């Protein structure tokens, strides 16, 4: 009665764009989550809920109570460039109908229109907290009028997660310093045992619920026998038609699911596992349904099969040997091995029913949103250790669809060895969340950076303000170091100190650093490599300037050193110069290849990340010089997936050099780095930089138009697009070597595009050339 969606007030406009798919009423939690407190008045939100309970909703209710009744700015916050890229498009779906512009600051994304011409920004966790520091410089804090943050948990540990607290901190600090409505935060994460000191923490009012429009059926599997977590039996399994193999009845489980016109999610350790368990089923599903590499059968869904393969064959990687066997049958893998084009087609296809088994691995279980009836986890021995209890509750979340199933299972398979430990998953709970700024060693990487921001800011300039910003910590609320961190910034000249007594200021490494966006670590070495490279250096190519941007602080592949020593043999004089000049030594090489001895416990085995480092950016060196992806795969044994992620790294740290050589006035170093960042992101020389400008045009896509006269945008608006449609055509990647009359083929949708609706091979031309029109004219 009163939960009715029509009685809260809601504007006319917007209530129907909810009503396009379900929306009429909402749940018994989220009218309570609203109403308790003084939430709806400003007042910060800490939230928790199960998986596929209906978060979403209740954050979009706030926020667009804060864009139109304050006419301020708000700022979404997401882990991954995948999960922020799909929140963008659901967000800019329902906020167009009022005339609310809304982009996004994601990875090496950059949005073309100005902050203040946006009313909400998607970011990721670093994107978002350079943004923060960027409203900090222009005193445009003001602007700002709430923080959204999803998936709260990651504010415990991760590789970036600590800037999730400095960010928040950031903001308490600052609201501190003006103490009607001010800054609101809204947080909502999966239950966490001190939830309630991050309400806290936060000033916020708590909220937490067991609701779960499906309910899930938790399960394990020992031989025939699947138990519940209290081991009291719940299904004798007896498998309906027997094949051989390995077989825990994991492609009988998997047919049963199937025959009842369902869907089945299953998750392997190893990439490897997926494709040969996607081989196995795909090929006793052609076996079975007949009782004894194809066209999809002929159902209402023939077509759209058909338009995925294509899709597929268009693509920078071409079509997967293996999924040319299983897609067919409606089953695929999913891993991180894929391109990132790949895997949101394959999302695609098992969101619409066109792909009924997935083979997946951890990767999609912390990934987008992709429900199924039945999960199954192939063993609780994950890449050879026991599997992480937050991975376990995100892929048995995946259970259940809203709307569509009665009941969600998960059945976890293991031994009579393994038993025990499986059991702990389905009765486990999550750790504590950590604040990720701790003390055996008085300094730490995350608090040093965090007192750079402040002071180089100048938010925090005087000592009594250093200790004012120790209470807003999450450190603090779960109740000296702080002053150790202060010093070491001044023995690394990144702070000064003057004489009014006691007052710290900003350097040039200082102000240099923080609009990097590097961290105060890695900041030293930087500084020295760089001066370093200014005294001897090469430019008859453009290895030398690469490695400068070269990205080495995390493992992006496991090298093969036989390899490397071979192609160091076949390398050119011009390069081998390079390598000397960097650290390079060809005994170091050899002692690799003999014996695989790492070694790296000294400090100044920093060596290893020198030949690591070479070569990663010989690879970086022929993705700028438009190599085939399957050749540099079989180069250097690396997959698709390695390389794709590796790019849009290295174009991220090529921007940060770049800055960093501004702020220290070093142009001649600055003039060359500033042509890669671009280079590297679409993996183009530099004829193709112009081209590429164009959203639907990729390095493959805008060769080919070089290649046949339209070099530049200007060249592209005056185009023919029935022309550009037969350039197109001839850019494609066929297994016979290709490059009946079908007049059923003017209309298949066999081009990908991002927020996409199908585009033909026609209407992507045209879109294209009306695309490079809007561009010209803006130009002048
Ligand atoms: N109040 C609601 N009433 C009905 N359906 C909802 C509601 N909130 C969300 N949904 C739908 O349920 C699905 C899953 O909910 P979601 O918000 O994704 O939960 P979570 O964010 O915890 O995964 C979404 O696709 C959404 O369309
Ligand atoms: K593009
Ligand atoms: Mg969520």
């Amino acid at each position: 009665d009163k939960l009715l969606l029509a009685n809260w007030g809601l504007p006319k406009a917007v209530l129907e764009k909810y009503h396009s798919f379900g929306v009429k009423k909402m749940f018994e939690w989220q009218a309570e989550c609203l109403l308790l407190g003084q939430v709806l008045e400003g007042k910060n939100l800490v939230y928790s809920a199960p998986t596929s309970a209906g978060k979403t909703l209740v954050a979009e209710l706030l926020i667009l109570k804060r864009v139109l009744e304050m006419r301020k700015k708000a700022l979404f916050i997401l882990p991954f460039v995948s999960v922020a890229k799909e929140k963008k498009y659901y967000l800019q779906s329902l906020f167009q109908e009022v005339g609310i512009k809304v982009d996004g600051y994601m990875g090496s994304t950059s949005p073309s229109r100005h902050f203040s011409s946006l009313d909400i920004a998607v970011c990721t966790i670093e994107r978002a907290n350079g943004l923060i520091n960027r409203l900090i410089e222009e005193n445009k804090m003001d602007l700002l009028g709430m923080v959204v943050v999803d998936e709260l948990h990651m504010l415990g540990d991760s590789h970036r997660g600590y800037l999730l607290e400095l960010l928040l901190t950031k903001i308490c600090y600052i609201t501190r310093k003006s103490a009607s409505n001010a800054v609101q935060i809204v947080g909502m994460s999966a239950t966490l045992p001190n939830l309630e000191l991050v309400a806290s923490w936060l000033n916020a009012e708590l909220y937490h619920t067991d609701f779960r429009p499906v309910p899930l059926l938790e399960s394990v599997k020992v031989g025939n026998s699947i138990y519940d977590s209290s081991m009291k039996l719940v299904r004798e399994f007896e498998p309906m038609l027997q094949v051989k193999g390995d077989e825990d009845h994991v492609v009988s489980l998997c047919y049963e699911t199937i025959c009842d016109n369902h869907s089945v999610l299953l998750f392997c350790p190893s990439k490897k596992w997926c494709e040969k368990l996607a081989d196995i089923i795909a090929r006793e599903f052609y076996n079975l349904h007949h009782q004894a590499s194809e066209c999809p059968p002929v159902i209402l869904e023939q077509k759209e099969l058909l338009e995925v393969m294509d899709q597929l064959r268009r693509l920078p990687s071409g079509l997967d040997s293996v999924l040319q066997k299983t897609v067919p049958w409606g089953v695929a893998f999913h891993h991180a091995g894929l391109t990132f084009e790949e895997r949101d087609i394959i999302e695609g296809a098992f969101r619409q029913g066109l792909i009924r088994v997935l083979a997946a691995t951890s990767t999609l279980s912390s990934g987008v949103n992709l429900p199924a009836r039945r999960v199954i986890i192939r063993t609780p021995i994950f890449g050879g250790r026991p599997l992480d209890i937050l991975t376990y509750k995100q892929m048995v979340g995946r259970a259940g669809r809203k709307g569509v199933d009665t009941v969600g299972e998960s059945i976890l398979i293991c031994k009579n060895s393994e038993k025990s430990k499986g059991i702990a998953l389905l009765q486990g709970s999550l750790k504590p969340v950590r604040s990720c700024l701790q003390r055996g060693e008085e300094v730490t990487g995350s608090m040093i950076r965090a007192i750079l921001e402040i002071i180089v800011g100048g938010v925090a300039s005087t000592s009594q303000d250093m200790h004012t910003y120790a209470a807003c910590t999450f450190l603090a609320a779960s109740m000296g170091a702080i002053e150790a961190c202060v010093m070491w910034l001044l023995e690394n000249e990144f702070i000064q100190s003057t004489e009014e007594g006691k007052v710290y200021h900003p350097t040039h490494l200082g102000s240099a650093t923080l609009s990097s966006s590097l961290s105060p670590a890695d900041t030293l070495d930087i500084f020295a490599d760089l001066q370093r490279a200014m005294k001897g250096f090469v430019l008859e190519n453009d290895l030398h300037i690469l490695y400068l941007v070269t990205p080495m602080f995390e493992d992006w592949t496991t090298i093969d050193w036989y390899r490397f020593f071979c192609l160091w043999e076949k390398l050119p004089t011009s390069m081998k110069r390079v390598a000397e000049l960097v650290g390079v030594e060809e005994g170091f090489l050899a002692r690799c290849v003999k014996g695989k001895v790492v070694a790296r416990t000294e400090r100044q085995h920093r060596q290893m990340a020198i030949h690591k480092r070479f070569f990663t950016s010989l690879v970086l060196l022929d993705l700028i010089s438009e190599v085939p992806l399957r050749e540099i795969n079989q180069k250097y044994g690396c997959n698709r997936g390695q390389i794709q992620s590796l790019q849009q790294s290295a174009a991220v740290y090529a921007g940060m050099i770049t800055v960093f050589s501004n702020r220290l006035g070093w142009h001649n170093m600055e003039l060359l780095l500033s042509q890669f960042q671009k280079r590297l992101t679409f993996g183009i020389q530099r004829e193709l930089c112009d081209l590429v400008r164009v959203s639907l045009l990729n390095a493959q896509r805008a060769r080919v138009l070089y290649a046949s006269g339209f070099h530049t945008v200007a060249d592209l608006a005056r185009a023919n697009i029935v022309e550009v449609e037969v350039i197109l055509k001839n850019a494609v990647p066929f297994k016979s070597a290709r490059k009946e009359a079908v007049e059923e083929r003017r209309n298949m949708r066999t081009i990908w595009v991002t927020g996409r609706k199908g585009l033909t091979e026609r209407e992507a031309a045209a879109l294209i050339v009306e695309e490079a029109r809007m561009i010209l004219q803006q130009d002048l």
